[PDB]
DNA sequence: TCGGCTTCGCGCA
DNA sequence: TGCGCGAAGCCGAT
């Protein structure tokens, strides 16, 4: 669909048709960013192939009723700075509220729209959503991955069993995914408040925040501001002041020596090909680059790999046979301890580390992501069986994590509890042959008590 | 039919 | 802290 700087690729169809004299509209699910943006590049060409507009439609569902105003705030602050970029380059956007199966196909209808883009996500809402506006629709509906370096239906087209398979895989197609992005050139033709549903939501979520014992709230709505603006902020700090220690400082939790962009990553507030542009260029410790490249490439991706071709990714059926004999095995063991989903949210165990790492994601948001394994690892050991372990480290994952409700989430919790992407180990009791980690192991690495007494 | 597995624990400089 | 080894099942290059 013309374009030079534009790797078809990168664009899937998803539903054949006649392609309507009308704006072209960018469905924006999970790319919520204007700049370095593919699928707002892609709907800006076809629209200048047709001498039409690009206009952008984001619908708001009741999925904020799962998690609470942590994550509320921080999108819908993004979601406003958002209307004003891109009302500087006269396109508009559009922000409607119920079910995206329903909104999507009614604004295409009224609005006469032409043809249908949306950005790619392998979550299972988002595959429902897309089959029935495909049913709703007359119009050609496309797909673009703004979200992955390499599209992820182009860097495999099966379940990657772990990463030295996808490794190859992933790094031999850079030389032909990995590129600038061009200017989102701005609209020649022209043609509900953010404020009151970022009002109206937060009294509905208001009796279920997280309070101390006076009342006061849990959360620290200081330590990421979020936007476009201010994630290029974090990228840039992070290669000019962290990504020269990234490489030897990443597993000590007492240093913040992260580039805590997964915030802005899963909000899509920056797009992962910019920071990997920037890192690549960037003259630091060649160790490190590869240990963050490493991240944010192949570990990324590979849990979009992993939802895309599992759809039961947050199961205990998605878990590898080795692992779900051997957690079988020991249904029966006797468990050292018990607790329960209420008594893990409140941090209430008998192991102070897991219980800082708690205090960590309750009150900034964004667990340091040593102690990530640590935590859900230990939910294993202390619940009555492993599906318990993956509801519980699922529910307080996506409640409590800003990058929360992610393929990286799902993932990464599939990893500690299934060994998804892992191998086996010692045999163990309960957890049979999964990873072990332990207080004494983390004990020799990082300054345990400087962890615990920073979070209670 | 081997070789090596993100993110392990453990003994030893 | 940094290093080598143990302990485990399997992909994939052949
Ligand atoms: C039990 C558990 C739950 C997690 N929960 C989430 C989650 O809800 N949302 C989320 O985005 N990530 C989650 N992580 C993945 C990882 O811990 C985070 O990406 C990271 O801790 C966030 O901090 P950072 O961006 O500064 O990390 P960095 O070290 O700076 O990583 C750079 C980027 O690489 C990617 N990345 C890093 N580590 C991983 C990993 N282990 N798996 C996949 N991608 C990775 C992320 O996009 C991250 O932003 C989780 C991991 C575990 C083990």
């Amino acid at each position: 669909p013309r374009g030079s700087h534009m790797n078809p690729k990168r664009i899937r169809a998803l539903k054949s048709g006649k392609q309507g004299d009308g704006p072209v509209v960018y469905w924006m699910s999970r790319d919520q960013r204007a700049e370095d943006n593919w699928a707002l590049l892609f709907s800006r060409a076809i629209a200048k192939e047709a001498n039409v507009p690009v206009v952008v439609v984001f619908c708001l569902t009741d999925e904020f009723l799962e998690a609470g105003i942590r994550q509320y705030e921080f999108m819908l602050k993004g979601l406003q700075e958002l209307e004003v970029s891109l009302s500087r380059k006269k396109i508009p956007s559009f922000f409607l509220r119920g079910d995206p199966g329903e909104k999507i196909s009614r604004f295409v209808k009224d609005y006469n729209a032409g043809t249908l883009v949306t950005d790619f996500s392998p979550l299972r809402i988002k595959n429902q959503w897309i089959e029935k506006v495909i049913s709703g629709i007359s119009i050609p509906f496309f797909e673009v991955d703004a979200h992955n370096v390499v599209p992820c239906w182009e860097a495999s087209q099966k379940h990657e069993y772990a990463a030295h398979t996808f490794r190859p895989k992933l790094y031999a197609l850079l030389p032909e995914f990995l590129e600038e992005f061009p200017e989102l050139e701005p609209n020649s033709v022209t043609p509900e408040t953010l404020s009151d549903v970022l009002e109206t939501g937060v009294k509905a979520l208001l009796p279920e925040r997280a309070l101390l014992k006076n009342k006061d709230p849990l959360f620290e709505p200081w330590h990421f501001e979020p936007g476009e603006k201010a994630a290029k902020k974090v990228m840039e700090s992070f290669i000019a002041d962290r990504l020269d220690s990234y490489g030897a400082l990443r597993n000590d939790p007492t240093k913040n020596m992260l580039s805590n962009l997964s915030p802005y990553l899963h909000f899509g507030q920056i797009s992962s090909q910019r920071v990997v542009l920037e890192v690549e260029k960037a003259e630091s410790n060649p160790g490190s680059k590869k240990a963050f490249l490493d991240e944010i490439l192949i570990w990324k991706e590979i849990s979009d790999n992993f939802c895309y071709y599992n759809p039961g990714y947050d199961g205990f059926e998605s878990f590898p046979s080795w692992a779900k004999e051997s957690l079988n095995a020991h249904r029966n063991d006797v468990r050292s301890h018990i607790y329960t989903l209420e008594e893990f949210e409140a941090g209430k165990t008998h192991d102070p580390l897991w219980n800082a790492s708690q205090m960590e994601l309750l009150s900034t948001g964004k667990m340091h992501g040593y102690t990530r394994m640590y935590w859900a690892k230990k939910i294993l050991e202390w619940s009555e069986s492993p599906e318990k372990a993956l509801e519980i480290a699922i529910c307080l994952n996506d409640r409590y994590e800003l990058d929360g409700r992610d393929p990286n989430g799902y993932a990464g919790i599939a990893w500690s509890i299934g060994g998804v992407h892992d191998r086996a180990w010692g045999e163990r009791e309960v957890t049979g042959k999964i990873r072990y980690m332990s207080y004494e192991g983390c004990k020799r690495k990082f300054d345990v008590k400087l962890y615990i007494e920073k979070y209670s």
